[PDB]
DNA sequence: ATTTTCAAC
């Protein structure tokens, strides 16, 4: 049905690990894409997917969705309502590519939600978030709900709640802050 | 378990 899966769960030491949201912390290399896709065709059943992408014929996992989205998703005559779950918000050249990537396609809408934003404080990445925001996107820090959400859906959890960590809602009020500044 | 965001010299 609507259960189809792109990519792999995360095991929960892996979500909990990339997911933390503490504004500068060391050691998460990797940057890890879940989504969500309503796709909306006029005659057709409503039908979803969901799915993880990470880095790595070379892709940003940004890149990665995309050439994938391109490749194997998008037909003629759909709309198509995207949510991404980031741990680490866009490099300049994934924003410039995702923006482009959005003003060629007027039927894709796309909402990210970001645990993390990947060099705030530099210039030509702030440059980046602002050119995502100005093409349609609507850039969000994640906050509890967000994780939440993720533990549910990207996660093998084995029916357990998510816990949410220390810090989580601090955090998210920093990152908040830092992101409403560079969309100003 | 008053079932992990917040409880802040
Ligand atoms: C967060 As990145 C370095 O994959 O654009
Ligand atoms: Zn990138």
């Amino acid at each position: 049905e609507n259960l189809y899966f792109q990519g792999s769960a995360m095991d929960p030491p892996t979500f909990t690990f990339n997911f933390n949201n503490e504004p500068w912390v060391r050691g998460r290399h990797e940057t890890y894409l879940c989504f969500t896709m309503e796709v909306v065709k006029h005659h057709s059943p409503v039908s979803w997917k969901r799915g993880v992408f990470r880095n790595q014929t070379h892709c940003h996992a940004e890149r990665c969705f995309l050439s994938w989205f391109c490749d194997d998703i998008l037909s003629p005559n759909t709309n198509y309502e995207v949510t991404w779950y980031t741990s680490w918000s866009p490099c300049p050249e994934c924003a410039g590519e995702v923006a482009e990537f959005l003003a060629r396609h007027s039927n894709v809408n796309l909402t990210i939600f970001t645990a993390r934003l990947y060099y705030f404080w530099d210039t030509d990445y702030q440059e980046g978030l602002r050119s995502l925001s100005q093409e349609g996107a609507s850039v969000e820090i994640m906050g509890y709900k967000d994780f939440k959400y993720c533990w549910e859906n990207f996660v093998y959890n084995d029916d357990e709640p998510f816990k949410p960590w220390k810090g989580l809602k601090y955090n998210f009020l920093f990152l908040d802050s830092k992101l409403q500044e560079i969309l100003e």
